[PDB]
């Protein structure tokens, strides 16, 4: 129906640019966004982040205390290597997928 999913995924949610590393495995209901996937990291694994409005939906700010600097920003990718397409309101992960924020520069 026009209900939910049910079926379960599993997410991993890591973020390499932090010492100490982020690394969890977030199960979500499949369809869920990424931004769901990082209230139930804040809710179950001790994540934080905030983000602020935009034209485009949220925008990623801070990562575990971590806010981008000048010239910087938080980077959404997919393993490997591979920058979404959509921001975290819109990109709904599949199961088993890695979801990597990466603090860079431009
Ligand atoms: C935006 N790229």
């Amino acid at each position: 129906d026009h209900m939910q999913t049910q079926e379960i995924i599993s997410v991993t949610l890591q973020v390499l640019s932090l010492l100490p590393p982020y690394r969890q495995s977030i199960s979500v209901l499949a369809g869920s966004t990424v931004e769901d996937v990082l209230k139930k990291a804040h809710e179950l694994g001790g994540f934080t982040y905030e983000t602020q409005a935009s034209l485009s939906g949220p925008y990623l700010t801070s990562v575990m205390g971590k806010a981008a600097g000048e010239r910087e920003f938080w980077q959404l990718l997919r393993d490997p290597n591979t920058p979404l397409l959509q921001g975290i309101a819109d990109y709904r992960p599949k199961d088993g997928e890695t979801i990597e924020l990466r603090l860079v520069s431009w």
